[PDB]
DNA sequence: GCCATCGATGGC
DNA sequence: GCCATCGATGGC
């Protein structure tokens, strides 16, 4: 849906750590308030366009 | 029950 | 219409 399976983002396996979204999860320390994957795995056809890089 | 991440929403 | 959230849910 937000994924076409196909593109570099989405094969893609490891959050970047650095990214605004990626700082945000528990996973980096984050409070969790922000909810979004890794800007690298934003699918680069059907994501929204303000989540990319 | 938790996790990963989506659609929704209220403020701007 | 957009952002910074926040509620929701599929998949585990
Ligand atoms: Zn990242
Ligand atoms: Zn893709």
């Amino acid at each position: 849906a937000r994924m076409c399976g196909e593109c570099e983002a989405c094969r893609r396996t490891e959050d970047c750590g650095h990214c605004d979204f990626c700082r945000d999860m528990k996973k980096f320390g984050g409070p969790n308030k922000i909810r979004q994957k890794c800007r690298l795995r934003q699918c680069q056809l059907r994501a929204r366009e303000s989540y990319k890089y």
